[PDB]
């Protein structure tokens, strides 16, 4: 839709730090459309993952970080808030020991700090979307 897809936005991230993003699903859910939000260490795609987000629309979540260029122990969750065709509103908030993702208003997943959200420096959003809003608020100090 509105925003390229892969997006890519240099970022940072403190506590209090929200991340807010508007989209929709690219196929049915039959299809297992897939949701990934990363937040990386550098602006380059190869760089360290502090936090990956993957949703297999209808089916899991799959949360990792990616140190040193290896993957480390990724948390699966079969929690499935996400609507078949719908739009989502997806939050994922910056909290002292963790991220708490919110869909649709819902808390629905959260993932403890192992790297310090301070070595953000870029999200980027990709697979199966279309993307209309991306915002990352910087209101706090």
């Amino acid at each position: 839709s509105l925003l390229p897809v892969p997006y890519t936005e240099a970022a940072s991230l403190s506590t209090g730090s929200t991340v807010t993003i508007k989209g929709r699903p690219l196929a049915c859910f039959l299809n297992e459309p897939y949701l990934q939000v990363d937040f990386h260490t550098e602006m380059k795609e190869e760089s360290d993952i502090v936090f990956h987000f993957q949703v297999c629309f209808g089916r899991r979540v799959v949360m990792n970080s990616r140190e040193y260029g290896a993957w480390k122990q990724q948390v699966e969750s079969k929690n499935m808030p996400f609507q078949d065709g719908q739009e989502f509103e997806l939050s994922i908030s910056v909290l002292p020991d963790k991220y708490q993702v919110m869909v649709n208003g819902q808390s629905s997943y959260t993932f403890d700090h192992r790297i310090k959200p301070e070595a953000v420096k870029m999200v980027q959003v990709a697979r199966d979307i279309s993307l209309t809003k991306f915002n990352v608020s910087y209101l706090k100090r």
